[PDB]
């Protein structure tokens, strides 16, 4: 009897553990192994996967770290990121056609990262006001996630405490800042000043970061997201990887 | 206010959809279409040619590099007046978006692009596809590009288009299928559902059982186009293309 995910966490299953689409590197993969290569210098004893969704980046970091934690808002990610941990094995819907669904079963054993899965902690959490024990990483990694946070400064200004010096923090987005997900006054950028001067959301990173951090890279990574059968969403996302000084 | 396709939004998208620069290497989707109508309809007298569901009215400008006379109609009256523009003032400006909210302003010269030499030769006017207005008709080619997954009611249009075609001319579709109930209540999508019966009804076999009634189902092809949401974020989509022959 195989979990069954339902209709938001088989969008992320699909995403995340998917064939790549239209010749794009699956984006879990290639933002973890970025990671891994941004850390070289580093012992890799823990990395954090903040906004870990259906876990497929912690599985990719667990290939290269000791031990990864991959935190989560939604009980559902983390439940369907646990059973595939646990139980091998995972069913979702892949969209097609208007209502027409493809039924998907996801094997553990049918991916790399099956010789490091026991090295990951799944758990659902708030990375705007993360437990205590959620420190001494090395690297915290979250992709594609301050553009769907309220407040994203609350996450920001913070984080700094969880990471060893000589450690990383390494973000990902897009960029599109919504007033649906984040008020306009808690825009990181892609925002006209009072001044009338436009905001780059990497010069607000670097204004919120660069009291505790070095900005050492910054990278494009694209990824695609199957919306129906024919229709995808083909994003580039920036990486931004930050130094603790 | 309610059509989406009314807004300065939607019109600043396909302005740059429709005349800006390619990506991801996929070819502008309008000029595209046009080349492989214009080369379906080889054999036909090319005299009329309506473009339906026209937007900015770029394959409208494309397909009359060929016809005598093409007419591009749209529901949405922005989309029309944006073409107009186009077409008698030969330049329109419009936004681009980057990151948030921030814009750049681009502007589209007529005179930059080969469907110059033709520009004169197209009409452009509001209308429904779903109920068009009796002198749209006697056409040579009726082109519907990613228009039937918009429609109210595409069989009011599917039903009757026929009536508007000369004989030996073509029905030309493309679609990604992309049914939504807030363009189309489900119990009119022609595909993309499962009937009371259990089967699965894919979009292609519904417009063969209506279509296949007054015409030839001729050629389908695969067809990717891209629409620029932001500097980031896009739209990648593939159409099918589905050539009609009346009988
Ligand atoms: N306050 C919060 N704390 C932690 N995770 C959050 C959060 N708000 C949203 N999330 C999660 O962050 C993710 C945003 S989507 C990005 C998911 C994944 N990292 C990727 O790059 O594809 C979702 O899994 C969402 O549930
Ligand atoms: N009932 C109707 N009659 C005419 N045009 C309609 C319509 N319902 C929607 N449309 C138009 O159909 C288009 C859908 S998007 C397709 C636009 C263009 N033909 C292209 O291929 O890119 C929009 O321009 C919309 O305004
Ligand atoms: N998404 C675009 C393109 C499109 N047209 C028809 N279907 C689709 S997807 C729109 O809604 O206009």
């Amino acid at each position: 009897n195989i979990y069954e995910t339902d209709e938001s966490v088989s969008q992320y299953c699909d995403f995340q553990y998917g064939e790549d689409c239209f010749g794009v590197l699956n984006f879990a993969l290639a933002c973890a192994t970025k990671a891994i290569g941004y850390t070289k210098e580093t012992p890799k004893n823990r990395a954090l996967d903040l906004g870990c969704a259906t876990g497929r980046a912690s599985f990719e970091l667990a290939r290269s770290y000791k031990h990864v934690d991959g935190v989560d808002y939604s009980q559902a990610f983390v439940d369907a990121a646990t059973e595939l941990q646990k139980n091998g094995c995972i069913g979702y819907s892949q969209n097609g056609e208007g209502e027409l669904k493809n039924y998907k079963v996801i094997d553990r054993e049918g991916y790399a990262f099956r010789d490091s899965f026991t090295k990951v902690e799944f758990f659902q959490g708030d990375a705007c006001n993360l437990t205590p024990q959620f420190k001494e990483y090395d690297l915290i990694m979250a992709t594609n996630l301050i553009d769907r946070l309220y407040e994203p400064r609350l996450f920001l200004e913070n984080i700094h405490k969880r990471i060893n010096e000589k450690g990383y923090l390494i973000l990902t987005s897009p960029y599109t800042w919504r007033e649906e997900y984040t008020a306009k006054k808690f825009w990181i950028g892609g925002y006209v000043d009072e001044n009338g001067k436009e905001v780059s959301t990497l010069e607000g990173l670097k204004e919120i970061l660069e009291i505790h951090f070095e900005l050492v890279a910054t990278e494009d990574i694209p990824f695609v997201i199957r919306e129906t059968s024919r229709k995808f969403q083909h994003t580039i996302s920036q990486m931004s990887v930050w130094k603790v000084i």
